[PDB]
């Protein structure tokens, strides 16, 4: 699991992204004091939300 920052999940040219970074779920690739900072909830908690809401989230926060 290849971590990145936040601003280049967020800010990086899709073309420009890291190879192993699975688009649809760069939340995924946020070390654990990102994800917690961003998100606010455990990452299973955020799993658990459906996955519209997840993506909803996501959006907002520049990480769709």
């Amino acid at each position: 699991l290849e971590t990145f920052p936040l601003d280049v999940l967020v800010n990086t040219a899709a073309e420009d992204l890291p190879r192993g970074v699975d688009p649809s779920r760069k939340e995924n690739h946020l070390s654990d004091e990102d994800f917690k900072a961003v998100f606010g909830m455990t990452r299973s908690a955020f799993a658990n939300l459906p996955l519209y809401k997840q993506q909803n989230l996501k959006k907002e926060k520049g990480l769709f």
